[PDB]
């Protein structure tokens, strides 16, 4: 269970990526080429490090990864010849951004098959293999086409018809993608203090609630309600962290407007908060909503 980023599947005599350090020898030394995306590896002393040269302790040693280039393997059994021959910094970015996006989408199979229930290391890796590293080489990218892919598989479910997955792994998996990628929406609260002394302002009252829940968006529903007098609750689901509230204040303005018109009053409660997506885990703890009133007097 070695292989990982792509089942090892790399070409001969033009892989540059980063390994991490594995066996420092005299007369060579023994790194390792990732033990998933490609596999272990030997880089030759005699050429990388030109000049003088004493045991290359500044480039890898047992704790030390760097960006090397691959200069011939051996079909005899599967090895990789490695050497730096001061490699540049293109490259060295092309290939942290390869993992970087191999990496995320790596570790959301990873998750995916945490849920599923596959930690049988073949498993993990036959999945990998069969929906990252299949798009991958689908457009032949190194990693980033999968990713790519991954993103617009939410919205473009037209290139995923060749996924023949499982009702659970396939909606559990898009359901990752999504909430890895293309979230849902986003959770928004502000609070408002809606008033209109006089009778005959109530008018505005109700119009201005109205206001704040028409000045939204399609696709994002507002929903506010009067938990006390001097109070309100002004919520919603809109994507985006400032643009949402940028609705619920526009709508704190706009209900502003439909009150203070009509000899009325505004005041913000607790300005306008939106939620993450880590926040549905602290949710559990506080529940208590409507038990929060303090009013017991039903009588005299």
């Amino acid at each position: 269970m070695s292989c990982r980023f792509y089942q090892h599947k790399f070409p001969e005599v033009e892989d540059v990526v980063m390994v991490n350090v594995r066996s420092i020898q005299e007369m060579g030394a023994y790194v390792s080429l990732l033990e998933y995306n490609n596999i272990e590896g030997m880089i030759h002393l005699s050429e990388l490090s030109r000049r003088r040269i004493r045991s290359i302790n500044k480039l890898i040693r047992i704790g030390r990864n760097e960006c090397v280039k691959v200069i011939r393997v051996d079909k005899e059994k599967g090895y990789i010849d490695l050497s730096k021959r001061r490699v540049s910094p293109e490259e060295a970015i092309k290939c942290e951004d390869k993992f970087t996006k191999s990496k995320t989408v790596y570790s959301i199979l990873r998750h995916v098959a945490e849920v599923l229930e596959y930690t049988k290391d073949e498993q993990l890796e036959s999945l990998f293999q069969r929906t990252a590293w299949v798009f991958d080489d689908k457009y032949k990218r190194p990693g980033y086409g999968a990713y790519d892919a991954f993103k617009h598989a939410v919205s473009d479910p037209s290139i995923l018809d060749s996924l023949d997955l499982n009702e659970d792994e396939r909606e559990v998996l898009i359901n990752n993608i999504n909430r890895r990628l293309t979230p849902q929406a986003v959770k928004i609260r502000a609070d408002i203090e809606v008033a209109c002394y006089g009778y005959e302002g109530i008018d505005a009252v109700k119009e201005a609630l109205r206001a704040g829940l028409n000045c939204s968006t399609e696709n994002m529903p507002i929903k506010i309600n009067l938990i006390a007098p001097p109070r309100y609750v002004m919520t919603t689901t809109t994507l985006e962290r400032t643009e949402g509230l940028s609705v619920l204040s526009q709508a704190m303005a706009v209900i502003k407007e439909k009150i203070e018109e009509k000899r009325g009053v505004f005041n913000v409660q607790m300005e306008p908060k939106v939620v993450t997506d880590t926040d549905e885990t602290e949710l559990a703890r506080q529940m208590e909503r409507l038990e929060r009133e303090n009013a017991e007097v039903d009588g005299d």
